[PDB]
């Protein structure tokens, strides 16, 4: 479970996953918590 706001998602350029939050806009390659 991902902590509130975040998404699991995958780059169109690279097929690597990120993660995305939707609140704070932010993004990173790690997993957050």
């Amino acid at each position: 479970k991902l902590p509130p706001g975040w998404e699991k998602r995958m780059s169109r350029s690279s097929g690597r996953v990120y993660y995305f939050n939707h609140i704070t806009n932010a993004s990173q390659w790690e997993r957050p918590s």
